[PDB]
Order: C-alpha cells, then structure tokens, then sequence
C-alpha cells in the first residue's frame, strides 16, 4: 500500500530482507536529503545504488528512470536495491516510497517507475483566523515531504507582516528567525517555501510602494526564501486594477526573479479568482492572461469561492489566462464555518485534467493537524489523479495520522464532515452509512407505524460507537496536538451520542416515571451542549462547537420532539418539546457571545448592563443601564 | 401528615386544616421578640397571639408554655393562632416551626409544646483548609436560625488572626467589617456568634501575652461579639500547661466575661480533647475540672479525635471535668481525607444522653453548602435526640437543600459517604442498598458460578441512575454554590458509572471484537478518572477526587480484573488487567502532585528535572531524570 500510488508498480511476490551487510553506491553524490533518509532506515554486502540519472551510481539505469521532473525508478530484488531519481527531488521521492515498502525489516520484490501528474502540489496557508503555530508548521513541512508535496505557500490573512498595513515592514527578529528555520526545514524535505504578500488593500501605484514591496521580498530572500507570491484576493479599491497588478508582477519578475540566481516559483492570486466573481465581459482575466509574463502562475478557486474543479470549469479559466490555472482549492478551509470541523474525504475534483493545471494547492483549516486528513488526500490526488481513490485515501490518511486509534478517528471524522448551511452554498456528505436507518426510523415513528428493530439497533450501535470513539480520542497521547485541536468537538460529539441514547430509551419508555427520568436527563444534556457551545471556540464569526449536524443531531432532535408530543397527548401533560437549551425567554432566541437575538418581549435570565440594540436600520445606545426585560434582524448586546 | 425538623417534644394533630388568614388581628406585635415578629410579618380578623411568657398577649397560655430555656407553645385552630415562647429565642423557634406547617396558604390544626434537649447546638468552623467564604457564612447563619441551632463557633485553623502568631493582631478593616456583618446576621437569626482564638502554640505565660489576648477579645467585643472561646487543640510545648490554661480562662471569666453587661458563652477546648489523647494517669484533665470556673464550658470529641458519642464515653470525661461536656463532633469534617466528600446521614451518637452534655456542635467540611446535609441532621439530633431519625432527617435535609433535584442529590450522596482508610480509623457506611447484590455478583463471578440476573440488573440500574443524577446536578441552577463545591466529584462519579456499564458489557461479552471495544473504552475511562484525580482539588494533603469508594468502585475494578483474566485464558491473550491508569511504569505506582511513588526500577513517561528522592534522602539538583516509602519528586 503506497500513498501517493505510483504511476507504475510491478510486485513480484517474493520477500527480501533489508540487508544486514550492505554496500552503498552513490552516497557521496546523491541528493543528501535522500541519503539521510536511507541511512536512517539502515543500520561486500548487498549492493544499494542511490543517485540522480547522470550519476555514475545509477547511470546504467537511465532507460528505467522516467523522463519527468521529480520522477524516479525504484527496484528491489534478491541481488540489489536501486533508488534513482530523474533529479534530486526524484531521488528523495524514491526514498519516501521505499520507506513505505519497508515493513518488519522486510521488503517486497518490486519495480516502480513513478512521477507526479501535476507539477506543483501542496498547501496554501491562506485562511482567516489564528495562523498556524511555528510547531504546527514544522510538523506540516515534514508531512509534505513524506507525501511528495513540493509546495507550501505561506499567506495567513491575519499575519500583519503578510497583509496590510505591515506588509511593508520586515519581520521582527523572533519571527524572522522562525521563518528562517521554516525555510531550512522546507529545503530538507524538498518543499518549496513560497512566501506570499497581500499588499493590495492599501497599495499605492507609485515608486515608493513598489520599492517597498521589492525591499520586503529582498528581506525574505535573505532569510532563505526562493519562491514568491503576490495575492490580490478579497480586497477593494485601486489595488484591484488588473493592468497595474500585471505591471507589478512583471516588474518583480524582471528586476528580482530574473535577477537572483535561484528563484523558483513566482505566483499570483487574482482579485476575480473564481468564475462567479468574474465580471462578465469585463476583461479583468483577459488583461492578466494577456499582460502577465508567461512564467508567472495565476491561482484560481474554480467556479465559485468554494468549489471542486471540473473539466468545463478549468477550460473556462485557461482560455482566459492563456496558461494552465494554478488551483487554489478551498477545502478543508473552515474560516467561514468556524464552529465546524471538516474531516471528511477529499472528492469532487475531476481526475482526468492534470494536464490542464499548473499546480493544485489546498487552503486548510486553522486546525493544522486535523487538516492532515485532507492534505494527505490532496497529496495523493495531485500526484496520481488517475488512480485517486477518495475513500481508501481518507482511511489511509487516518491510519497514518493516528495509527493507535484509527477506527475511533474514522468514527469521529465520518460524523464531522458537513459544513451546515452557508453563504458559499458548499456542502459535504456526512453519516451516509446510517442515513437510511435514520430516515426509515423517523418516517415510521412520526406517521404512526412500527419501526424496524434493526434500524433502532443501528442507531443504538452508532451512539455506542460514538461514545467509545470520543473517550478514546480524548485520552490519546500519540498525536497530542491533534487531540488538543479537536477536544471541544469531541466533548460535544460525546454529549450528542449520550443524548441519542437517552432519546431512544424514551421511545421505548417502559413507564411514566422512567420516561420522565429519561426526559430530564435529556434536558440536562441539552444544557451541557449549550454550555460547550458558549464557552468553547468563542471566535467573533461563528462561535461555538457543532458536530454530527447533517443527519444525527437532527434525528435526535426530531425524535425527542415527536416522543414528547406523544407523551403529552397520552398523559395529558405539558412537557417542553424544545431541543436547544435557551436560558432567556421571549422564532427561537439565540445567544452569540454577548448578544441575544431573535432569529430573523424578551426576558433575560438575570439583570445585565446593556450596551446597545439593533433592529431592522435602527439602533440605540443603552449606556450600561441595568436590563432584564426588553419589550417592543433583532439584537440586544449586553456586558457579559 | 406533617414533617417538622427538628421534631417537637410534643405534638398533637387533628386531621383538619385551616386556611391562613386574609384578614387577621395581631396581638403582641409590639412586645414580642422583633426577630420573631419580622418572620411572622413576612409569612403574611382572626386572632394571632405572639409573645414571651409574661407578655399580656400570651396570658391565657402561660401554663401551656414549657418551663425550659428556648421552649415554646404553638397552637392552630379555626379560632386562633398562638406563638408563645418561654423567652425571646423560644418565640423565634415557635415561628420557625410555624413556617414549616404552612403549606400553600394552609395550616394544619395542631398543638405543640417544644424545647431543646441540649442547651447549646450548632457548628464549629474549626477545621484546617480554606475557611468558609463570607457569603457561605452568611448563608449558614440563616440556615442555623431555621433549624434552631443557637451556636456558631468561629475558629478556622488557617485564619492567621485566629491562630499563631497573628492571634495577637486585630483583624484588618476589611475582615473586621465582615465579622461585624456576620454578628449582625447571627443576632437576627438568634445564633450566638462565638469568636474563638487559638493562641497556645506560641503563647507565653506572661503579662504581655495575657493583655494582648484580652485586648483582642476587647476588639472583637467592639465588632459586636458577645460569646468567646479559647482553643488549645493540636499544640505542643508550654501552652499545654493545664494550670496556666485554667488560670488564663478564669482571668478572662473574672475580668472580662463577668465584667461586661451581656457576655453569653465562654468556652474552652482542651489539649486532651478525646480519650485517646488523654493521660488517665496524668493530672491534665482533673486540673481543668477542679480549677476552671463552673460557668466555663469544656469541649470533647469523644474516645478518639474522630468518634461518635457513647454513654460510657461521656461518663468518662464528665467525671474528670466535673461538668457536662460540650461536644465537638468531628463529622462531617474531611480535612484529613480531603479527596472525599462526606454526604451521608448523621448517626452513631447515643440518643439517650442529652442530660450529660451541655452542648453539641458539628465540625464540618471546608465545603460549606455540602455540609448542610449533616448540619441539618445535627440540628435535629441535638434538639430532639429521643426522636432522632437518621435516614428520614438525611432525606429531609436533601429535599430542603435541593428541592428541584432531591432524588438526584440523594443518589449522589448515598455513594459519597465513606472516608476510605485513614489514620483516625473512622469510617461510614456507603452504598448499603446495592452492597449485597454487588457482593453476591462478585463472589459468584470470581469462582466460576452463575450470578443472579437480578443482581446484574440492579448494578445496571444503579449506573444508569448515577449518570442521570450527575448530569442533572451539573446543570442545576437552584443552589449554584453547592454545585460549584461538588462539581469535580460529580464528574468523577459520572465516569465511575460509565466505567461500570462498560465493564458489565464486558461480562455479557458477545464476541471477541465487541469485548475488545469495551476493554479499550474502559482503559480510556480509567485515564480520564486519573486526569480528574490529578487536576482537580490539588491540595497539599490528600489531592484529587475519590467517589463511590467503599462498594461501587472496588466492584467495578475487581469485575474488570476478573473478566480480563478469563478473556486472557479463553483467547490465550495478554490484555493488561490493571485498574487505575498509571502513565509511569515500574505493587502500584502512585502520582500525587509532583511526586511519583511506589505504594507501601521506575520509568517515567518523559524526562523531568528531578527534585529529590525519599526512601524509608538525596537532593537531585534538577538533573534530567527518566529512569530510577520510595518517593521521587520532580518539577511539574
Ligand atoms: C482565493 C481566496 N481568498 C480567500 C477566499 O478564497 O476564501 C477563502 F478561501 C475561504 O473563506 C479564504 O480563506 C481565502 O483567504
Ligand atoms: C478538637 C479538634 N481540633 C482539630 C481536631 O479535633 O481534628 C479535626 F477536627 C479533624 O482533623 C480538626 O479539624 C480540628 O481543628
Ligand atoms: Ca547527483
Ligand atoms: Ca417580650
Ligand atoms: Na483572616
Ligand atoms: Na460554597
């Protein structure tokens, strides 16, 4: 099992032992990064040959080495091992494949000829929210090397030295030193560190700003950076002028990229960066495609801000930019649904269009470890799209990331995949396995027919498995940083499962007293879920923690409200059928941070000092006046 | 169909009820104890007569009023309501009883003659650890009033203005204003605020220290304090001299208590304060008995530091001190088992010995609201010991403290009662309901015999109820302070119940794969419990959080170990059967704060700077350490 799967693989069905005595051939001339991996894997003998084509070590294998950048030939048989790159990166990649072949001190007899289908592959740290930590970025870069991703584009929107206004200023010493270590680690792992700049919100089209931009790039070059990007995404005003962006990019190309001895990628992200944002008959994209120097890459997110790449979609862009688009794929980025983790499989992208793209990069979540699921899958897709297997690669990623609890992580991920409704209109599948038992159960229950015991048991099994998975994940110490990222969702996922269990016990409801016990327990679990949703992940945009939102929570919520109705009809009672706990009383009320709002007479659960009120455009300042009751969008802000 | 706590000495009911009056004439309002009138006026033509023996208002009932301090006569019929105390406190107690009779604007037709069997009843806040907050104390004093406790002895061991060396120093302004408020609220609820001082560890038997002590009592008098105590418990050296203690207390009596216009209680706690800590062949207790002025109370905790009061036990002390002991009952105090909550019923004290005690106070937990279970029960016991009903009063206390979730709190409380092993040798029953089903299930299961299905189901129902109770208590907003206190134990108790369920699924078992899932879930739940035990309640003495320790956890653990053993035999496997999570490898290792020890080679889960090693010492100068009583201290 190899990720990414190689272009060609012949397995012979013999085992070889990794040699106890071995003779290394080419160690002094091969890529030192590759040699390093080899010597770490190891400990007159069997010949091992390592090198790039043209090296004496492997020259005789020239006809086996694919004539492709980053290509390699790998061979293991009873007499020798060959590890031969088309180029230095190819040799390194041969080693990353070799490392996966190796199991319990043993190797299969194999022959591999391999190379990437897409030239640039990797990650753009390009989101809004808390930028990745230094430690997370160091862990990312080694993960990229392992999965043959050759590109990391550094551009966190909330880094003030990447965007406005402090893009003009050189990083302070501490950050500068850390960026320098990132570049060293990137180089060692055969990843191009691409430093991007995002200057467009306040850029002036004059000599001063032009010189300041170049001076900043020069400071980055001194730190070791050899690839560069200028991003004009999500800005307004003069900085959106395509003639001027092209001129600036061409000036960078001619005065910097064609002036330093060793600059690699020069990349730009347009302002009209997906089809829906492209002004019809407006010539923004035709100006870039026509004026931009042919070596400069142009990024593109597809037909929408968030979209999967189609053949019709990529033909539409390429005809305009006159070159193959450099894909900026907006998944698993969650910076517009920050209360959701997006841990499902990578899918939706046409697997036959590798020739139509210059690069394919993924914009990930602010949760770095959790993003490795999709990242590993994108690595797989971009290297060998023709053999890309969505579900197997998802499972492979999970087993790679958390071998000691892969099935528990699979369980958690399967039910934390969808985005919920959103302004981008982008959705993913979730909980599809149990979705037929769910829909069957609910249809039968609601209308008045008997449900199938099997479906009920299926639901029971799932909640049971959810609780097992949550508790095992919380205490897993194999990848602590991943567990730190996901813990709030994990707690919420567990409460979801327990709630499911108690609602199911209500459905059976042996008797009146047992029913009420179950009902009160459920009310308490709803309160607990509210508490997590108000105290975890309290960001300004989508605060809180949602989980299992597509199929499971709605099923539990609907079953609860239905069985409560049935109890009230039967026992002539008046139990509260509401499913989301709300401390305040009044369309449902909502609490977001220090706001209390009616979904587009309120009595708060206490006296708070008020700040202001907004109603639709009406507003009034409250000036800290004590408030418990309010009586007339509809939003109250309070000091909380 | 009336529940009264404490239960009155005498009660006659009629099985007729009368409505509380819309229009009523009040007689005696201006002359009765204002504290009682206020209660009556808040609780609100038909005659209502309120007053003390001697008032014109209660003249008709003078012979019905018991001739006891704090006694009262209370009567309700269709014609009139009578609330007549032998004295001012009595009238107030009449009202506290009246308040409980009142239900939904309705009163039962009743006649009550009542009085306490023990003169002084209440609480000594006399433990080590975090003193009760000011808000907690305000709540307590109000609770004492409702339950006819007339004594609050203030003596937190870790108040530096109470014990050494700063007993000599007057309270700073902030604290003094707080104590002043505590005294006002005490006075309003008919509680004697008794300020104690703990000077004996460094007292000098000279004029300088005697005057500083008297000067401190004078400052407390200016704050409104009118009852006083000197404690000599848990000290060594010259301060343990009984002649000098007696002389000092007598000086306080003669120059201060007998000189002020209105001082009430003067109380001392001896150095020999329980039989085990006394020398039968020494002169200490006989010197106090002979020399101490007869109005001075002497405290006693029983046969041991922690003990219940017996007839033989109190006889032994009374004969030596020449007066009835003022009991200092060491329950529910948990300052020596700080990882446990003690929420069980009050029991074990002889109910026939009221005449042999001048007082009975409870030394509670540092958890003030949680202590109200025992405090309510002590109030009931001390007022009417003849009628003291252990379990009904426990139930009554819980329903009083947490009416919105009484059954849930009962469940939590019944399994959080015992102290576990300790140096004081004091234990309490716990989980007695399910104990026989547990014991049978385990004996059967261990020896390869079939267990009763009913016992298995009893255990399942228990775990299920524990989970309902835990989640409901966590979210309860009726008594937020109680919930704050118990929350870490509530989390640990939920974990316990989940672990039990999963272990029982292992016993049902089904197939290999399902068993393994259950087993892995159990390991995860053990680690979670360890995390709570290492992160919550990290005090220097008994850090962490233990719950359901006497019966429920041992059962879960022993069942886990057994079923793993059988799985290993059946499948030729080597699953780990150990029942507490331990991250360091080695007899169980233990982790307490930054200490790693072998229960009376070690590989830690990481490199740590080492502090020292103790075996039964060598400092480690912060050297990096991963491999090494037997206690390793590290930096954490
Ligand atoms: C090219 C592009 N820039 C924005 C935009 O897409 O949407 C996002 F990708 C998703 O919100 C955002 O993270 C990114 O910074
Ligand atoms: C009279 C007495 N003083 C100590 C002793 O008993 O034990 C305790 F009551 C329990 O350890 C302690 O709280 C108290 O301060
Ligand atoms: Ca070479
Ligand atoms: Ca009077
Ligand atoms: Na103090
Ligand atoms: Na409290």
């Amino acid at each position: 099992s190899l990720q990414p799967p190689p272009q060609q693989l012949i397995v012979q069905n013999k085992t070889i032992d990794l040699p106890a005595v071995y003779q290394l051939n080419g160690g002094e001339e091969a890529n030192p990064h590759a040699v390093k991996v080899l010597k770490e894997l190891l400990s007159k003998g069997m010949l091992i040959s390592i090198g790039e084509k043209g090296d004496k070590s492997v020259r005789k294998y020239s006809r086996q080495i694919p004539d492709h950048k980053e290509g390699y030939y790998l061979s293991v048989n009873e007499k020798e091992i060959v590890l031969a790159g088309n180029d230095e990166r190819g040799t390194y990649y041969a080693l990353q494949t070799f490392a996966q072949l190796l199991k319990d001190g043993k190797l299969p007899e194999v022959e591999i000829k391999d190379y990437p289908s897409v030239r640039y592959r990797g990650v753009v740290e390009g989101f809004y929210g808390t930028p990745w930590s230094h430690q997370a970025r160091l862990s990312q870069l080694k993960f990229y090397g392992k999965n043959k991703m050759n590109t990391y584009i550094y551009g966190p929107k909330d880094d003030p030295y990447h965007s406005a206004p402090n893009w003009r200023l050189p990083y302070p010493d501490k950050e500068a030193a850390q960026l320098q270590e990132l570049v060293a680690v990137a180089n060692e792992n055969e990843v191009d560190f691409v430093w991007a700049i995002h200057p467009g919100q306040d850029i002036k089209w004059n000599k001063e700003d032009r010189d300041l931009l170049l001076a900043k790039f020069e400071k980055m070059y001194q730190l070791g950076v050899r690839s560069f990007a200028v991003f004009f995404d999500n800005i307004s005003g003069e900085g959106t002028n395509p003639q001027k962006q092209a001129e600036l990019l061409n000036y960078i190309d001619e005065k910097f990229a064609q002036v330093k001895p060793d600059i690699n990628q020069l990349v730009m992200c347009p302002t009209e960066y997906n089809k829906s944002w492209s002004n019809p008959n407006g010539n923004y994209l035709t100006t870039l495609g026509d004026k931009l120097n042919p070596s400069i890459q142009i990024m593109w997110t597809g037909d929408r801000v968030i979209s999967d790449i189609t053949r019709d979609g990529i033909s539409w862009i390429n005809e305009r930019i006159k070159r193959p688009a450099y894909i900026w794929w907006n998944f698993p980025v969650s910076d517009y649904v920050r209360d959701h983790l997006l841990l499902g499989p990578v899918y939706g992208n046409d697997t036959t269009i590798a020739k139509e793209m210059s690069g394919f990069v993924t914009n990930p979540m602010e949760h770095a470890e959790s993003s490795k699921i999709a990242i590993y899958s994108v690595a797989s897709y971009a290297w060998n799209p023709a053999k890309y297997d969505t579900w197997q690669t998802w499972k492979d990623a999970i087993r790679t990331i958390l071998p000691s609890a892969a099935e528990e992580l699979e369980c958690f991920a399967m039910h934390n995949s969808d985005l919920g409704p959103n302004g981008h209109g982008y959705r993913r599948e979730e909980s599809m396995d149990i979705q037929p038992a769910a829909e069957r159960f609910l249809k039968a229950f609601k209308e008045g027919k008997n449900y199938d015991k099997a479906d009920f048991e299926t639901l029971q099994y799932t909640f049971e498995r959810m609780k097992e998975s949550a508790d095992i994940l919380l205490m897993n110490t194999e990848n602590k940083p991943l567990i730190v990222e996901i813990t709030p969702w994990v707690h919420q996922f567990k409460l979801t499962a327990e709630m499911g269990e108690e609602v199911l016990k209500m459905v059976e409801g042996r008797n009146e007293s047992y029913f009420l016990r179950k009902y009160n327990h459920v009310k308490a679990l709803q309160q607990q879920m509210f508490y997590i949703d108000q105290t975890s992940n309290q960001n300004p945009y989508q605060p809180g923690v949602k989980t299992a939102t597509r199929v499971i929570k709605p099923l539990i919520d609907r079953t609860f409200a239905t069985v409560v109705k049935f109890f009230n009809q039967k026992f002539n009672a008046h139990l509260d059928a509401t499913t989301d706990y709300m401390p305040h009383k009044m369309l449902p009320l909502q609490v977001k941070a220090n706001r209390v709002l009616i979904s587009p007479e309120i009595e708060l659960d206490a006296i708070y000092p008020g700040e202001n009120i907004q109603i639709n455009r009406l507003s009034a300042g409250l000036q800290k006046a004590p408030v418990k009751f309010v009586r007339f969008q509809f939003v109250l802000t309070i000091e909380k």
